[PDB]
Parts: structure tokens; sequence; C-alpha cells
């Protein structure tokens, strides 16, 4: 006997494709590797309940390779698996409203990603990929399986696997519109002389070394090749926001003076993120426990401030 139903099948859950799929042969028999809600239905027949739902399929055809790179920014034929493999996890995940902002509630080593995401609620980032631009707008009204899904894909991470934040936003900082920012340094040794450099993208609003935008104004201490202490400060900076990372160390972080902050407890590839926001007061978010307080030491490895344009009145 051959019975019919009617579903959708996709790339990227706008341009929906109308097939029709015979329910006596699999759905990996019919479009090759099928994924309904992130689950592989590949080796599983057709059923009843099933007709007019949408399936992802993987882009095996030029229309769909097309439809696929317009809407993920990427050619590789890996990433649509690693997706669904990520958001079958993550659609089990809670995102519980902390402190008026999204987060995610422990579970799998996402402490990394509650705070990448609570971070980017923050601070003024425009998404090039309209996969992101989307599962983001989802995410801030507390649908963010989609966005931390995508995420683990861009970054090339498995569920479970514990990630760097800095990593990370990195990593999302080149899949975002940081066209027209720019940072002028100058480095200042007391015998080689003076050395400016400007830097433009992700490379003007992401420093590893300190973590005070205020010392990385007033300068800092670097080892030139001369063999001589030589003072790096910040000339002028042109961005939405600034990043200062270091690796984790006991810091102080005064309410007003930030906007948030990523704090590290624990030893290398296998410690604990927490994020610290500043507000009305400081508020430290761990997943989907929430404790506040006026004043805040702890191991901290990235601060993110707020900017728009800076200029500096050192001579
Ligand atoms: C969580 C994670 C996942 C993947 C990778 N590749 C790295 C990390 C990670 O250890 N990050 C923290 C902040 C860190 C960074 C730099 C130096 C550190 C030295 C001592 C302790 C922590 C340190
Ligand atoms: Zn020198």
């Amino acid at each position: 006997e051959v019975r019919t139903i009617k579903v959708f099948t996709t790339v990227d859950n706008i341009n929906l494709h109308t097939q029709v799929v015979d329910m006596s042969m699999t759905y990996g028999q019919q479009f090759g590797p099928t994924y309904l809600d992130g689950a592989d239905v590949t080796k599983i027949k057709p059923h009843n309940s099933h007709e007019g739902k949408t399936f992802y399929v993987l882009p095996n055809d030029d229309t769909l390779r097309v439809e696929a790179f317009e809407y993920y920014h990427t050619t590789d034929p890996s990433f649509l698996g690693r997706y669904m493999s990520a958001l079958n996890h993550t659609k089990k995940w809670k995102y519980p409203q902390v402190n008026g902002l999204t987060s995610i509630k422990w579970a799998d080593n996402n402490c990394y990603l509650a705070t990448a995401l609570l971070t980017l609620q923050q601070i003024e980032l425009k998404f090039n990929p309209p996969a992101l631009q989307d599962a983001y707008y989802r995410a801030r009204a507390g649908e963010a399986a989609n966005f931390c899904a995508l995420i683990l894909a861009y970054c090339n991470k498995t569920v479970g696997e514990l990630g760097d934040v800095r990593e990370t936003m990195s990593y999302l900082f080149q899949h975002a519109n940081l066209d027209s920012c720019k940072r002028v340094l100058n480095v200042v040794c007391k015998t080689c002389g003076q050395q400016q450099t400007t830097l433009k993208g992700v490379e003007a609003v992401m420093y590893m070394g300190t973590l005070s935008y205020e010392q990385f104004k007033k300068g800092v201490q670097i080892p030139c090749t001369c063999g001589k202490q030589a003072t790096k400060y910040l000339v002028q900076q042109e961005s939405p926001f600034v990043m200062m990372s270091a690796p984790p160390a006991q810091y102080e972080l005064k309410h007003g003076t930030f906007t948030c902050a990523s704090e590290y407890t624990g030893n290398y590839q296998c410690g604990h993120y927490k994020h610290i926001t500043s507000k009305e007061t400081l508020y430290c978010i761990d997943g989907a426990l929430l404790t506040k307080s006026s004043e805040y030491k702890g191991p901290i490895t990235d601060v993110f401030y707020k900017e728009n344009s800076y200029t500096t009145t050192i001579k």
C-alpha cells in the first residue's frame, strides 16, 4: 500500500517548499538528512500527525544552497546538522527573565552562553546573517533556544562543552556590522620614540591585557623590543562599545563605571562563568539565580563598556 501526506521542507524556516512524501519510505530515503524541531528523523518514516509541519533538510540542490548561504552567511555543509543537533538540546533549556533580561537555567556547561546572551542584550550589536537577527529578536522576548543553538553552530561547539566568552564573542563579532568601528593607539618607548596604529572592525573593540578602560586611556606598560617598558594608551575610540579582557584576576567593579562584566571562577577550560551587570546597583546574574550588592570583588576576565566617540587629552 502507498498512502501520502503533505509536509513543508526548508533550510531557513522562511522559504517553505511543499513536498508530497511516501509514508512507505523514510524521510532519509526521500530527502536525505531530515530534522523536525532539531530531532534527526532520517531513519524515521512519516506519521499522520506530521501532515502540515515544517522539516529542515540539507541544502542538496542549487536553490537551497543559495537560500542557506543568504540566511546563515556560511557554506560549511556540516553547519545545519550541528545547528539541528544543538537546537534539539537547547529547546529543553529553561530561559527565565532574570533582572528584566533573558538568561539560561544552568545545564550542559551553558554558563558561558548565559553571560554571552545577557551581554548581547546590554550592548548595541547589529548581526549580518538574518539567522542571528531573527533568532536574537525571539531571544529578547524569552525564546532564546534558536539563538543559543546558532551560537554553538557558528562557534563549532557541541552541547556540554564549556566555552570561552571572549572566544565566543570574537566569533559573533565576525558576523556583526562593526564596519565603521575605529581605534587609534599610541605606543611610547623612552629610547625608540612614538608609534601610532589604527585598528578597524573586531580589532577596534577587543583588547586582551587589562580590564580597566581608564588604565587603557591613562596608559599600560608593555615590553618593547628595546628590552625597556613602553607605554600604550588609547588616542581615539569610534565604536558603540569596547570589550576589555584579561586572564581571571581579583578585580573591584564600581556601580556606574561599566556596563557588564564576565566573572570566571575555577581553573582553565573547567570553571564557572557569572554575569555582573551595573543598573541602579550591581547585580550578579548566575543563570536563573540573582544576587544584588553595592560593592563587588571577584575574579573578572571581561568588562564591557558603552561608547560613542572618545578623544584623549594627554600630551
Ligand atoms: C572556559 C574556557 C573554554 C575554552 C577555552 N579555550 C578556554 C576557557 C578559559 O579557561 N577561560 C578563562 C577566562 C581563562 C582565559 C585565559 C587564561 C586563563 C588562565 C587561568 C584560568 C582561566 C583562564
Ligand atoms: Zn623601546
